Parts: C-alpha cells; sequence; structure tokens
C-alpha cells in the first residue's frame, strides 16, 4: 500500500453519469470518422499515468471552496496533445488519479463530482448536491475517478471541441490538526491516463492549419520572459512583474483574443513620422503640435501617427526640466521636399496635451486632444513655420531632472486611452500586472543594474511576442467569458500561476502588494490551461 | 473504352475516408428528421450522371496549383438542387466523375483528395499529405470520386449546414506537350451523382428564405441607372489608373457612409 | 472628365481605393451639360463632356437599405460579367464599395454602347485578373 | 494503370542491400530498448503514402549528373517526424515511391542506388558502379524502391541518429526528345512510407530536450519572412533578398551552428554606451573617438561597445555630407558623474578608422584601428575634454547629401571583421546572398516605399529570430561539414530553394545574377533537410 506503480490505479470510484448507455452510444455515434486510431491497448503511451497538476489543502478552507477545477480536453495528457497535431477529430473519456499525502492523525474529507456542459463553475456551485464521491484524509491508496464525455456532437472537432463536461474537487469537511501549531496544510497530486474507449479519427496533415485556434499554449513560452522576450511599450527586456492594485488600462500597441485593437501602433518599433503640423518657438525650445484624429496616412487609426506614445504631457519651460517624460531623438523636417532641417536636431518629449496654442494642460482621452512634442534642450537655431513635418525615434527614454531615480512610469493616471476600452481591475484576490523593464534616463545615462544612485523601471502592458501572436492568429473561440487561461511560472523556490484574460490583461494571485516580483531566478514555463477567472491564483513565493 | 453510357462510373478509385461505419452511421442519425424523401433507388435522377462544371488544365501551371474545388453541397448537382428548395435538411455522399479529354501523346498527372472538416482551404494547404488519388492524364475512361458525409451534427439544415467536407483537385505533374506549339491546354469534365445513403428531411414551402447579385442587373447600365453625382445616364466606363477616394452619396458593403447626402 | 481625383473632397476616415495587381478602380462616365455650349450632348462637333461617379444610384440605395455585410469576406471581389457583341469583360466590387477592372494601366474610356446582358458570378480572390476580352 | 490509389507500390525493385540478414539483424538488436511501439500494421499514418518532393529532368542533364539525395531519417515522413517528439530512439526502414511524369514518345533512362554509411556524396559518386535498377522514362507505374537501415549502432538516437545511408538518384541516358523544340523537361514526384520493420523506443516525455537538437528546421518559419522578421544589422522587416556574386564576410551579430561569434555585440538593438574617449571640435562638427580593444565593460569582446556598427568610416568636412555612412541620434556625456552635455545632441556618423587624430582614413580591420564618431551638423556648442563619454542609439540611419537613392548598403567593402572570421564564397551555381529592408535617409526621410525619389535598401546577414535561435541552442552535430539545410521558400508562381551552411551564410542558387529578389509573393516555407552543397539549388522563378 506504501508503493504505487505506473499502472495502478488504485481505488475505482464511480458516479452516476458512467453508464453503459453512455459508452455504447459514443462509441456508436464516433462511427462517422471512420475507424478509431491509435486503439493499441499495450502501448507504454495509454497503460501510464502521468502528471497533471499538484493543488494544497489548508485547515482554514470553509466547507463549499472549490481546490481543483480541469475542463475535459486531450490537452489535459501531455501525450494526447502531442498525438492530436495529426488528427482531426477525437472522443471518448479520461481517468483521474488522485493521491493524499495525508498522515493518520489527521481529520477532513473531499469530495469530488462530474459537472455536465451548459452549467456554470464559480462559488454558486454547490459540489454536494450532484452525484459524488467522498475522500478521506487518511487515504493511503490512490483513488481514480473517471470523466465520461458528455458531449451534444458526434465528435469533438480539433479546433473547436464544443461543449464538454468538468470535474470539480472541493471541501466536504475542514482539514483538522489535533495537535494544532505550525502545520495546517497538505498537498494533493492529479495524475491522468486515457480510458479504453478514447480514439481519435480523420488524420491531416501536421503542416495544416484549423479554421480555429486550438489554444493560445504557445504564446507565452520559456524565452519570452528569461531574456529575450521584450515590452510593447519601451521595447526593453523585461525583469520583473509589477502588480497594480488600483487598476489601469491600455489600448495603444495592445490586441486582445479576438484579433482587435484600440490603439493607433503596429506591432514594431519604427520611427515616428508625421507631415502637416505647426512648429514655432515664440538656444530656444522648439515647440512642434497636431491636431488629434488627423492622421490620415495611418491605416490602423486616424487618432495619432503610428508609434507615437500614449502617455500625458508634463508642461516645462526655461531651465526646468520635465519629470517622467517620454523624451525621443528627432526633430522637424521640411513637408515641402522631405528635407530635415538641420538646426533642429535635439531630444525632444511627447505627449498628449489639450488646448496648447499656450497653454499646456496635460490630458488622457484622445477625442478633442492635440498631440505635442517640444524640446527639452536649446535647439541650434528656431524655425517658424505653419506647415512641417515631425521625425522622432521610436525608442524612446525617460525625462528626469536629476541623476535619482523614480517610481515605475506610466503611472495608470498617465495612460492616455481612447475611447471604448475596457478597463482590468481587480477580481477576488487576483490583481492585473505590469511588465517592467530597464530603461535610460536622461539624467544619468550610465545607470543600468546595481548602480548606486537607483535603477529606473519602465511598465508594458504585454510582451511583444504576445502582441504579434495576438495579431496574427484567431483565439475568438479558445476562451469562454470569465475564465482565465493560467500558465505555470517554476522558481527555484516554489512557483506561481499568472492568468491571461479574453481583453488581453494579465493577472496575479498577489493580492494587495504592491513589491516587484523578479524573474532572475525563473527556470521554465508549462501551461495549465482554462480555469475560472474567481479562483484565486496560486503564488508559492 | 470509347462509349460510356450515362450509368456507368468507370474506374472506382477508393480513399480511406470511405468507410462502411460513416455511412452507415449517418443512415441511423439521419433518422431525426423523420423517415427519409426521395430515397427510391431506381429513380431516373440518382441512377445516372450530370454535368456538374468543366476546368482548365494548362502547361503553365506550377505543381500544387489548385485546379477544381467545390464543399458538399446539393448545389453540386443540377437535380438536387431543384430539390433542395422544397426540403430543410439533408445528409448522405455524392460521387464524382470526371473525364479527361486528352490523347495518347500528352503527359502529367493530377491529384485528388478528400479534406476533413474544420481545416481552412487555401494556397497553404498540401493537399499530397494527405490520402489521395493519382490520374493521368493519359486516361480514357473515366474515373469515379466518392466524397463521404463526415458531419459532427446529425443532419445539414439547408439553411445552413454548418461544417463539411471539401473536395480538392490540384496539379500532380505538369502537362507535358512533346510537338509543342500553340495546343497548350486540356479540357476536364465533371459529372456529378448522389451517394445510396443520400436523403433529404423536413419539406418545407418552396417560398422561404434562409448576396448582392440584384444590386448590377442590366437595366442599370444599359441606358435607365443614373451616377450618383451628376444624375446622368451611365454611357461609359472610365478607368482611373493614379487611385481616388470618395464618401459623398456613397456606401458600403456594411450599411453605413462617411459623406452627408441621401441617396 | 470631372472631377479629377486632385478636386475630390472628402471626410476623414474615408478609405481609398488602390490598383491591386492588374485591377484598377473605375468609375461611371455620363453626359452633362456645360454653360459654354448648352446645346452640345453627343456626336457634336465641339466635343463631349463627361461627368464621372463613384457608383450607379441603384446600386446605392440597395446597398443603404439592405444589409450585405456577411455575404463577402475581407479580401474579395463580387464579380458580374458583362456580355457584349465581341467577347465580354469582367466588374468586380469590394467591401469598401468601389468598382474595378481588368484593364491594367490604361486609361481609354470604355463603351456601353454594346452592352446586351449581365450575368453575376459572385465572389473570387481579389489578387485574380479579371478577364478584358475587349 | 492510368490511377494510382495511396496504398499501391506500383512495381516492387529490390537491390542487394536488402537481404533477410539485415532484417533479421536489425530486428534482433533494436531489443535493447525494450518491446518496439506503433507498430499497428492497420494504421492509417502507416499504410499510405505522402509526398516529400518533386524535382525535374531536362535534357541538358550529362550521364553520372545526380538529381536527387535524401538522408534516412525519420523526418522524411510527416507523420513520424510528429512521433518522434515523444521518443527516446528509432530503427527500421523506409519505401520510396517515384512516379515519372513522362509520355511514349521520350527516351533515356535514370538509376537509383542506396550508398552505404561513411562515403561522401558527390560530383565524384558513380552510382553505376553500385548495385543499381534501372527506370524508364516511359514508365507508367509507380516504382517502389527500399531503403534498409544499415548502422553501426544497436538504435538511433533521436538526438544524435548517427551514421545513416543515403539514397540517390542519377541519370543512366540522356532524356531525349525526337521531334526537339522548345519540349525539353520532366518532372518526377517521390513519396514515403515506413517499412514494416520501422519502430520506436524508450517513450519520454515531450517537455524534455536532447543533449543534441534534431535539427534546426524551427529556426526559419513563414513569419520570420513574410513581414514580421526583421535583420540583423538595421532593425528592419525583411523585404527582399539581394544575391552577392562577389563574396563577403560578416561577424558583428552573427553566429555560427556551433554557438560562437567572432564579433562584439548580442542578439539584440540596446543604446550604444561608453565611458572613456577623447572628444575635441578643432555651429561646430564634435568629433569623439576611441581606441579599439579597450571595451572592458564589453563581456562579448572588447573590441567595441555591443552595439556599435561594423561599418568604416566615410571621411567629411565643412558642409560636404558623407554618401552611405552610418548615423545615429545622441552625443556626449559626463563621464564623471554621468550627466548629459545637452548642447551636444545630434546626428552623430560612426565608424572603424585608423590613425584618425587628424587624418580620417577608412579601414576594415579592428587590429590596431580606433573607433571614430563625427556629428555631420553644426551642434548648439562645442565641448573639449581629454575624457568623455558617448552614448548613441543603436537604430540608425544612412546618410546621403541629397534626396536621390543609392546603392544597398553596406557594400562588401565597407564591412569590418575581426581576424579569424570565416569568409563566403560561391560554390559552383550557388550563391551566397543578404536580406534586404527598407532603411530612412538623411536626405528624405519621407520616402518609404514606391516614392518617385526612389528606395533605399539596408542589407543584412542573418534574420534576428534566426541569431537568437542560433545564440540559444546547440546545432554542432545536425549537420556535416559540406552540406546545405534547405529550406523551400513557395511562391504564386513558382518555388525556390534556400540553404544554410554551418558558418551560418545563406545561399541560392541564383548563379551570377545580382538583381533583388522579392518576397511580396511568399505563401509558405517548408523545410527540405541536409543536402550535398555541390547540388545546385532550384530557383524557379
Amino acid at each position: 500500500g506504501t508503493t504505487t506503480d505506473g499502472m495502478d490505479p488504485g481505488v475505482v470510484a464511480t458516479t452516476s453519469v458512467v453508464t453503459t448507455e453512455n459508452a455504447s452510444t459514443s462509441i456508436a455515434t464516433a462511427g462517422i470518422g471512420g475507424p478509431p486510431q491509435q486503439m493499441d491497448q499495450q502501448e507504454t503511451w495509454r497503460t501510464n499515468f502521468y502528471y497533471n497538476d499538484v493543488f494544497t489543502w489548508s485547515v482554514a478552507d470553509a466547507p463549499g471552496n472549490i481546490l481543483y477545477t480541469v475542463q475535459h480536453s486531450p490537452q489535459n495528457n501531455p501525450f494526447t496533445a502531442v498525438l492530436s497535431q495529426m488528427y482531426a477529430g477525437w472522443a471518448g473519456g479520461m481517468q483521474f488519479r488522485f493521491i493524499v499525502a495525508g498522515s493518520g492523525v489527521f481529520g477532513g474529507r473531499l469530495v469530488a463530482a462530474v459537472i455536465p456542459p451548459g452549467i456554470e463553475i464559480g462559488p454558486g456551485l454547490e459540489v454536494r448536491q450532484f452525484p459524488h464521491v467522498v475522500i478521506d484524509a487518511r487515504s493511503l491508496e490512490p483513488v481514480t475517478i473517471t470523466m465520461p464525455d458528455l458531449r451534444p456532437n458526434m465528435y469533438h472537432p480539433t479546433g473547436n471541441p464544443g461543449l464538454v463536461p468538468t470535474l470539480v474537487l472541493s471541501v466536504y469537511n475542514n482539514l483538522i490538526n489535533p495537535f494544532g501549531g505550525s502545520t495546517s496544510a497538505i498537498q494533493v497530486t492529479v495524475e491522468t491516463r486515457p480510458s479504453e474507449d478514447f480514439e481519435f479519427v480523420m488524420i491531416r496533415a501536421p503542416s495544416s492549419k484549423t479554421v480555429d485556434s486550438i489554444s493560445p499554449a504557445d504564446l507565452l513560452t520559456t524565452p519570452v520572459l528569461t531574456g529575450v522576450g521584450t515590452d510593447n511599450r519601451w521595447n526593453g527586456e523585461i525583469v520583473g512583474l509589477q502588480p497594480v492594485p488600483g487598476g489601469f488600462s491600455t489600448c495603444n500597441r495592445h490586441w486582445n483574443l479576438n484579433g482587435s485593437t484600440y490603439g493607433w501602433s503596429s506591432p514594431r518599433f519604427a520611427a515616428i513620422d508625421h507631415d502637416r503640423g505647426n512648429a514655432s518657438f515664440p538656444n530656444v525650445l522648439e515647440l512642434w503640435y497636431a491636431s488629434a484624429g488627423s492622421a490620415a496616412d495611418n491605416p490602423i487609426s486616424q487618432i495619432a501617427p503610428d508609434g507615437f506614445p500614449d502617455m500625458s504631457f508634463v508642461p516645462f519651460s526655461g531651465i526646468t526640466i520635465p519629470t517622467a517624460g517620454w523624451v525621443g531623438f528627432g526633430g522637424i523636417w521640411n513637408s515641402s521636399n522631405g528635407a530635415p532641417y538641420v538646426t533642429t536636431m535635439q531630444a525632444y518629449e511627447l505627449g498628449f496635451a489639450t488646448g496648447v496654442p499656450s497653454n499646456p494642460q496635460p490630458t488622457t482621452t484622445t477625442s478633442g486632444a492635440q498631440i505635442v512634442a517640444k524640446s527639452i534642450y536649446g535647439v541650434a537655431n528656431g524655425i517658424n513655420q505653419t506647415t512641417a513635418g515631425l521625425f522622432v525615434m521610436a525608442s524612446g527614454v525617460i525625462s528626469t531632472p536629476n541623476s535619482s531615480a523614480t517610481t515605475y512610469t506610466p503611472q495608470p493616471n498617465r495612460i492616455v486611452n481612447a475611447p471604448g476600452t475596457p478597463a482590468a481591475a481587480p477580481i477576488g484576490k487576483n490583481t492585473p500586472i505590469m511588465f517592467a523593464s530597464v530603461v535610460r534616463r536622461t539624467g544619468d545615462i550610465n545607470a543600468e543594474a546595481g548602480s548606486t544612485n537607483g535603477t529606473q523601471y519602465g511598465a508594458g502592458s504585454q510582451p511583444l511576442p504576445v502582441t504579434i501572436g495576438l495579431s496574427l492568429n484567431n483565439y475568438s473561440s479558445a476562451l469562454m467569458p470569465g475564465q482565465f487561461f493560467v500558465w505555470q511560472l517554476n522558481f527555484a523556490s516554489g512557483f506561481m500561476e499568472l492568468g491571461l484574460s479574453v481583453d488581453g490583461y494579465f493577472y496575479a494571485g498577489t493580492g494587495a502588494s504592491a513589491t516587484l516580483i523578479d524573474l532572475s531566478d525563473l527556470v521554465d514555463i508549462r501551461p495549465v490551461g482554462p480555469r475560472p477567472s474567481t479562483s484565486t491564483l496560486v503564488y508559492n513565493l
């Protein structure tokens, strides 16, 4: 009993949803796709159990609290997911093996049940009023539960499988430690193998693509966060994760799971170039400005030229240097022939401001606003032109008046967004986060990391490869409204979960904290899949 | 071999998607719509092949180029299209007969395969990595390919069938004319015939509605219609190589306008 | 023919029509009066004056009344066939509402006097050259 | 005979290498890995033939010329390659089916043979002095030839399989057309399926990595060249391929297939920053310079700071504007505290030059050279300092004196390389090529594409994702010295082949032409695999 082999299911527990009629009907209806494939019952990939997930069980969990959910899918087994790349459909059930690492002195019970399709999974689900099985905290041998395929279709297409059942495990009775003390939690391991009636149909070419994508599993791979990927605002290597308990919004260079964007930029960093604008200087500070909604040459949107930052404008004059402003190197060029005014090359600051023919005032709404660029240093010689063009670089820096570092920018109050942009708000104990990278500052252009003058961090909403992938492929059917697609980040000490919504914002289970999370100890990233958005993500750091 | 009657299929080429299990399951599951209709196996409209389409095969077609492709539908047969006006559902397969009008001196081969539902059809689709059949340009007798009804639903409603399989014919090897000259293309004729398991269900009214074809009719351009800027009878078409733009009294295919005038 | 492309005034956000391979956007040309000679209509010795429009009026009315937002995918043309006495030609319509013909880089006016009938064809890829057998 | 089904092998032709002893020995020795997996003989993926490649046969091919080669590998079948992701070893042979699209009036014969391991494949191989089979050009039914597994190991590991045999098809007699005329070529199609003794052993986790990589197949994927990937010198979207008949060399931001580089930059674009240098100006042009071999803060190499361009310096003075020079926006900063001299912000030109305390002279050797930056426009006010720092952006532009466009730069004579850098030279009809992107020019900063003033193209040696992949993973065993890893680029009209060597240079079969190849009509990229470097690549455009 103390030793378990890979082919041992332990105690077999069944519920009222495992019937002969269901199996016979599933097998009969699956025949529309031809004879079943991969039915050799002596293959190693079919006979052994393989790891799926591990979750914890604490004494502070009240009865009815959900500890583990999983949606029926071939992605729940390492070898069925690989085999799914060469077939167009699948059918059948799966077996789930649970091992409880308890002791003989503990108390409490767990309950498991199968949820039929069409029922929402959340805090309002009463698992104990379904056909169910009860497992004690003192169980020694593993317990296996079978999830049948309850489907309204003849078979599940690889692209869009349709409606599938769900398996939920919740607390039946509180875990109790008679001694008390600091030991108040145990762990449960889940393992899976396909049932005897699982099958594939309709072999297909591996290079062909399904109308609808399986799932955005490949968007967030380890190189994206281990030092190769960069953020979508400052184009710098991501080095940390910054929680945002207040909440924020972002639309510039930001895609959702429907192949649409609310900004004006493309998933790249290319020189900002506009042709028609008003330039004047009434060592002098050149001031160029234009009206929003006039970028007729930008096909994505007309709000601003492609690449224009979505930060507010910080007023400044004379010797005073603005703090936390977006600065790019460039200048003015003659809109008549395209030639550049060589005497205006300098590091300008760009932003969105309203009513600035004379009075600079910051704004965060693109409706009825203006785009303003103003040099922070004296140019060689000023130019007065009614119509002139602006040419700036897209990879900017942060303006600071001294060598000291400031808080991460842009702050949530500095972000400028188009109307209709959805917002990210905390959900229970799940908080939206931003990706933090290291950026240069004008006060000290030599401090990068570990300097005595402090470290400066810029923030972005999505990684650049993730944005490119969301802008290329379609993921409008992989996730339902109200669920998070969860990946697992594995560090040297513990691990954490990272969720992605349908709007494109990332969430972590950091609660109300705001301390930056370091990614130096990251080892690898493992996808998990769809989970309810009201389930707290694991943060074991 | 030089004479073919209306009931001869010719050479029956089989693909792995054609199985007895599929036909049996389709017949069993189609019963949800009631007893099958138009299922007599001795009717004249079911036993014969009838013309559907024709396409051209040139020596300039590179391998992989698609020459013919149709989605599974009752519209692929002249007589099932007529009967589909009074029925609301259908299920079953269909056979396709191909006759190549070549000669004994030509070279080149074609490839045909059936694409399962849920897979995008386009230039990136590699037909030759699916189970397929190779047909030579010197074929004297007709070759028949059967498309089975692979579907995740119980039946196909006429309003919206859903996911359906697709038949694709593409170039396997280039057409070769040893003599060269001006003769550099041949024709291929396609005829169809329903399978033994095809059926209709759920009779409906002929005048029941489930494209912008009627927008541009002959009177619009033969002397009755007028332009949207000067209100004068259209008499010519002027190309604009440079390109232009227009929003006043101009509507797109989404029921919206960017101008300020009414039609 | 007027208005020339540089004379057209448009609101911001209006999409433009550009050549696609060998497919060129076209305008519909009609006969209009001029103040200098209000008697010349067609075949006059003083020349013929042509005005230009973007869409026919019945087509505009139909597009403004009914919904066609699902009949065509982005990147395809709905093609009709115009049959003349000698040969035929293809005419494509996009989602933005502009008409295209396979006239290449030519700019000569096409006469509609010999038109006999119009036959619809349907959706086709926008990168496929339209047949101009005239 | 005119119709062939997917399971029909046609005429079965055998040679002296297909023996009972070989099969029995292979089956017996494969048992060290346990029972064989995936042996179900009725599976669709085993019973059908699937497409491998298509090649042409011309009347101008002399006898003994090689038309088709393939190396024994599970990558030669679409479904065995997928299944190889979950197993640690394989053994067995493969069947190859050939179809000739000939006619009854043609003449000529082909010859096929199996080459045992350890024999070089090239123009010096006499195929007709091996056991072989002869195929006529008038063959109607397909002909199938079996390649047995002739291996010195018990089984082939997935990572490093070892020595394997090769299949070669060459001309036996010239193809003849009795009518003559313009018809002088026919086509041959090759298809594969596994033999009855093919097997897998030792199932493994799909997420585990093999010590040595299978093959660099995923380095060059369609998004890299369809509009997402960028070059490694100008960071611009690749839009064309430029042949280089003369030959060139490149080491800055360029990796080989051994995980090593000869340059000084990392696979990224980050601001160029150096601390110690001599700045002087004896509207004035500021001139900063330093000695090479003094970048102690750069861990990759000490030749130059990371990101410094590898182009030569073009002398200029007064009003004259240098042509085809690398220009970046930036300036001088105080090395004492890191503060920047705000009056020196301008667009400088950077380069390598020798002996420039007074006389500018270009150079192309980093040994005993100097790095020189000089502003091309007058700064607000000059600064004289014995020690000062330089801060420039890494995404530069091309300097031109007017609005006209020039040839693609840098030219092969302008590239600066470290000693020991291997060169790329034409091999028969295979010519090294560069990746061409669109870059801005100072004379006209508004012309991008299709402008009346001309188009300016910058050139790079490798795509950025390819460089990153080569710098992360190990490919030192996938390719032997003297072979090219070939991908296929499929356009609307025809296709082309692209080869990659061990040094990291790309080759195309464009011969002695130098016209730019457009990538607008590209549809998809299909890997092919290892091929002899002396075999001409197909260029059917």
